[PDB]
RNA sequence: CUGCGUGAGCGGGGGUGGAGGGGCGAUAUGUGCAGAUCUUGGUAGCAGUAACAAGGAAAUGAUUUGCGCUGGACGAGG
């Protein structure tokens, strides 16, 4: 089908590189979120041997698998019972997710609609 | 603890918590920090360290005995 052969092209493009800020393992006041250096003596900016590597557009994914869920579908966020309506002509390419702040009274209503329409839920079986 | 994004960042799950919180378009800005012998607050190592005190005794201590030298009044100040 759609999910099964895509999940193995997705795995061919997985990188395990992280892009962590220089010296963030040495000072607690430097946070790990990425920043580019500007110093007059900076060696990360020159790409010397041994230093951490910088991010760039040559690591970006093909358009067909970028943002794919691990099971092979696209994610949609759902707040209402009326949010499921557009997922009827396409219920084999999407996987719904119920927002965190929706209460358990309304979650019963959403979970029953999606069962009688054949729509996958990434989030069901929680807070029940 | 876990998913997505080259990245700035954005989601979901289990505890805690006990009242509010968001998306999208235009618009107004006191709009993003590692440094300034930066400002204010809190906290380490140094270190239980330097420095200081432990005043002669007699089971008891209104009794016996050993040592030091300021002692008593008026004014200012309190």
């Amino acid at each position: 089908f759609d999910p099964k052969p895509l999940v193995e092209i997705k795995e061919a493009y997985r990188k395990n590189k992280k892009f962590i800020r220089h010296h963030s393992d040495r000072y607690k006041r430097v946070k790990p979120s990425w920043r580019r250096p500007h110093g007059i003596d900076s060696k990360v900016r020159k790409r010397c041997k041994g230093e951490r590597e910088m991010p760039s557009i040559k690591y970006k994914k093909p358009k067909e698998i970028r943002h794919l869920l691990p099971n092979g579908l696209r994610k949609v966020r759902i707040f209402n019972i009326n949010d499921l309506t557009p997922l009827t002509s396409l219920n084999r390419f999407y996987c719904g997710e119920i927002a965190h702040a929706v209460g358990a009274r309304k979650r019963i209503a959403i979970v029953n609609r999606a069962k009688e329409l054949g729509i996958c839920l990434l989030n069901g079986n929680a807070r029940l």
